[PDB]
């Protein structure tokens, strides 16, 4: 008989852990509080008539009773008061324990299933995690730069270094949780303590609900005080108590059977691996690796929510969005006036820029349009965009250990308006296989091994 | 016998949904909240006053009471006890299940039609697609770009940037969710299985109401605790629930033809599937396509509220839309005269502008009068319009990877009005079909492999 109002203290959250709670959380916190409605409604009930009608049994045989002008009423002789003793007597002690305390123990078995509900959000140890989890995902999920992602088929500065801030927010975060392995297992000892309380609750509730009868029947040996042997006695709520056990048996099944699901759930893929394979799949980014444990049970409770927050978050993971990231900043800050202050006009009266060890090539590079020579050092995983076609005066391009993709339309550019071409290489995956197509070259220098076992010079047959 | 504010926690739902929720569910949540309120007054009245008065029949009758100095009252000779206990007796045993339970009955009904209008807004699986959907509702109507569209009958880089974001939001959004089909077929179910359950409710309902007796006759064989063999019953609470009862039935009779009008208006008119036919008439888009189930569905329910909503939202999935938009920040961002600055007089003598790699042609190059030389470079999907007129003194045209279509006027206009034409191609889809039909051309210049495999010359045979 406290409200539920002030029960339900025990089952509340934040409204932001509302993505962490699958369909089988919120399904066992409605009929919780359908079991804390009803462990109240018989609580009420109990206290405010907990009457128990008892009449003497005049015609007593084997401790039972004989049951055998107009009509006339029996006559007892006892006072209301008397009447009341053995009503108080017969109910405390032949009266089955689970008719008394039937609504308490809803309230206590209630009381303990919220509490392993929520304590994973109330542990400070798991609670600190998911909160900074979904701090993070919800920052990525709001992330200018997760919509720009994934829609392949000139960017501001300001948001283009949060966004580089949200890379590094993600591994820091990605780092100190991948090895905790405390959230599942907390979920998992929650969920198994959730199935064998059920498991519990189910048989000894189905065994003593047969003791809620209307008519009880008690013999107290109080004859000193009152004068009768037995007495016929009559709990006026035993039905209604039926009523409410059956109701809350059925309660209590529900819940146990989605909490065997969740368990089956959890015993099934390995939870504590993530595969990441349907995006690396479906948008060629093969560069998202398979998460380990505490992050991988995190990802797979959103993918229970939303598969969306799943996929908005694989963009922050992969180590190809990153170098995108890093190019489309990299022309943010490069201005063009930085630029022309570097540069350099060289011994033969040639102008020229010399990068080395960059992520790839600024596109603010290519409206340098006085540019003679392009020098490119130990920058991995080039791709010379269209816009070469600017540099009109280009005549050299040295690349030095930089392997370099190229689609035709800058290809044909460079086939028309280059002179030389200088390579410095480790071995064969160093050299682009596009340069032999060319036609006005007029200077080659290699710098490297030119054979390999039993290709001589396989390399250069072109 | 819970005041209902804790029966409101099943009852509510976030203010963000009234979009969502059409005049039927308004409706019926205003009626499931009344017969809430006479379900808990039905409880606190049974619970306080659960009275069952009963008087012994001294004549007797077929199992019935006969009914047959001064006027003195009849002796029974029972004390307040053994009423007391026959009260209870025929209270258990002779008065039926319907008089006793009907107030749990009625919360039990209201609770199931509360979580069977609420599932759809509690299961994950569609609260997050629901939610979605209203954010990107919201933020489309709220969206400036929606006002200036519409209207056709020096702009924000902030806004001209998140309308573009907004335009690849919805159609991730729409990729995401058109395939659904779930929260359509789940908001059917849950209707389905309201209009049965007031199939039910009133049948039942009505089949038992008649049972509210207040004179109830109880025959319980009780002699030998009291000595009398039929008690002549009334149940003071008997008129008051019959009316209680009543009224419910009409709450659920307005329930249940809210629900079947529901369901009508679910059966017909396919709601899998939306037109945009209307929208598209008065808006000269008509690349507006037909919108498939799950989005359909949202977009009909938006309707069921306000249609504006719908219309403000249709323009962001035209392709014609997007081309607009891109021109006109294009235009903006590259402005009307800053392009005067950056023509450039040639070495052949001529005035030439040098525009690539753009979305579109800014409408500001045909203000350019005194052209007569325009580079295109690596810009995709163009349409030349017919403002191309206003340069009169057109003499060259360079389409470097640029496919180009174009209508009469504008044909004709470049039929009488070049000298010289350069191409430079990938292949023949970017060779214009309508060169071999001009008349005026002095020069052709073709930059590309004009061959294919076993199919020499057949590019050209025009
Ligand atoms: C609404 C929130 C409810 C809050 C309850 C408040 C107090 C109620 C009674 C107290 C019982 C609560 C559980 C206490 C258990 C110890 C908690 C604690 O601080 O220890 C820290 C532990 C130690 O970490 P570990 O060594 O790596 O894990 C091995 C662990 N010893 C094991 O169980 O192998 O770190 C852990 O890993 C935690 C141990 C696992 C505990 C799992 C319990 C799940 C549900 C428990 C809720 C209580 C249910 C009954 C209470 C309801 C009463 C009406
Ligand atoms: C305030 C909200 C109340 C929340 C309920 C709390 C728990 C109360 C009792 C539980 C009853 C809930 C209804 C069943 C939902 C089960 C969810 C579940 O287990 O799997 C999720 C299912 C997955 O199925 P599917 O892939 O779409 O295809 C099969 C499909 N079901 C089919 O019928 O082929 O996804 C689905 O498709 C869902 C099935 C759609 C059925 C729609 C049910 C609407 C009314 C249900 C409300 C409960 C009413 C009674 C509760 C009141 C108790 C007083
Ligand atoms: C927290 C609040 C929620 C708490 C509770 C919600 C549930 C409320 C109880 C509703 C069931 C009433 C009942 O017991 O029906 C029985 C009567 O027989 C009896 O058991 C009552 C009479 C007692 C005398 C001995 C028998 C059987 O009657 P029926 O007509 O065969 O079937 C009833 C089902 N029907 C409605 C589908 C028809
Ligand atoms: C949750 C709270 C809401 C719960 C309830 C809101 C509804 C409240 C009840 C109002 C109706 C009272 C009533 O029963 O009227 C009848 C009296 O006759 C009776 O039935 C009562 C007397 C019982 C004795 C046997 C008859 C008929 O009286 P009338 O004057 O012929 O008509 C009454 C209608 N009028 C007001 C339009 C005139
Ligand atoms: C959820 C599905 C399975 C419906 C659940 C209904 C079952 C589990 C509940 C509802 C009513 C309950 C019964 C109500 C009363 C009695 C009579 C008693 O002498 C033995 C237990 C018994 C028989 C209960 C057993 C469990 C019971 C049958
Ligand atoms: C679906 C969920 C929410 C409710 C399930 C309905 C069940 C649990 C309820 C509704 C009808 C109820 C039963 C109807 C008939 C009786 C007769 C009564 O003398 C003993 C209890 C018993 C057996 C009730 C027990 C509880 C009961 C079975
Ligand atoms: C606003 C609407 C929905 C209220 C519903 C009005 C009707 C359904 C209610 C209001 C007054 C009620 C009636 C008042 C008169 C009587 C006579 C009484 O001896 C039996 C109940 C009975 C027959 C009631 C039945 C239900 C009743 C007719
Ligand atoms: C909103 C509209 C549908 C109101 C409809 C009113 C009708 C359908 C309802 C309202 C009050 C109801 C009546 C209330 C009183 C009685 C008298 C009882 O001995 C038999 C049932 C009976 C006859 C009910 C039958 C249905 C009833 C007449």
């Amino acid at each position: 008989m406290i409200p539920v109002t002030e029960l339900r203290y025990f089952a509340d959250t934040q409204p932001a852990y509302r993505i962490l709670k699958p369909w089988w959380d919120v399904f066992t916190d409605y009929i919780s509080i359908v079991m804390l409605m009803i462990a109240v409604f018989g609580g009420t009930l109990q206290v405010t008539q907990d009457k128990m009608i008892c009449l003497p049994c005049k015609w007593v045989t084997k401790d039972s009773c004989n049951d055998s002008t107009g009509p006339t009423g029996i006559k007892y002789d006892l006072d209301r008061h008397q009447y009341n003793y053995v009503d108080a007597v017969c109910y405390e002690n032949r009266l089955h324990w689970f008719a008394k305390y039937f609504p308490y123990l809803v309230l206590l078995h209630t009381l303990i299933f919220l509490a392993c509900s929520n304590f994973w959000f109330k542990f400070p140890r798991t609670s600190s995690k998911l909160e900074h989890f979904v701090s993070i995902l919800l920052k990525c999920f709001d992330s200018p730069w997760t919509t720009r992602a994934l829609s392949e088929t000139v960017l501001d500065k300001k948001e283009g270094e949060q966004a580089k801030a949200l890379f590094e927010k993600v591994k820091k975060f990605r780092t100190h949780v991948e090895e905790g392995d405390i959230v599942y297992r907390l979920y998992m000892r929650q969920t198994i303590i959730k199935v064998i309380k059920f498991i519990l609750i189910i048989c000894y509730t189905v065994y003593y609900v047969h003791n809620i009868k209307f008519d009880v029947d008690c013999t107290v040996d109080i004859e000193s005080l009152t004068g009768y042997r037995t007495y016929r006695c009559a709990h006026p709520l035993a039905t209604l108590f039926k009523i409410l056990a059956s109701f809350y048996i059925s309660l209590v099944i529900f819940y146990g059977l989605i909490c065997m699901y969740t368990l089956w759930w959890m015993l099934r893929r390995s939870l504590k691996k993530y595969s990441f394979e349907s995006i690396r799949e479906e948008s060629s980014y093969s560069d998202i690796p398979d998460v380990k444990n505490d992050f991988a049970f995190m990802l797979h409770l959103i993918d229970q929510y939303d598969p969306l927050y799943s996929k908005r978050f694989a963009v922050f993971l992969s180590e190809v969005s990153e170098n995108k990231l890093r190019q489309l900043n990299l022309n943010n800050e490069w201005t063009l006036d930085k630029l022309r202050q570097r540069l350099t006009k060289n011994a033969q009266d040639k102008l020229e820029l010399h990068l080395f060890m960059l992520s790839g090539i600024p596109d603010t590079v290519f409206d340098l349009v006085e540019l003679e020579v392009l020098k490119l050092e130990l920058i991995p995983d080039v791709t010379i965009p269209p816009s070469i076609a600017q540099l009109t005066g280009l005549k050299e391009l040295w690349l030095y250990h930089t392997a370099a993709k190229i689609e035709a339309p800058a290809l044909a550019f460079l086939r028309e308006n280059l002179r030389a071409l200088h390579i410095k290489f480790t071995d064969i995956k160093e050299i682009p296989l596009w340069i032999y197509s060319l036609k006005t070259l007029e200077e080659l220098h290699l710098t490297g091994n030119l054979s390999a076992e039993n290709n001589r010079y396989i390399v250069i047959d072109g």
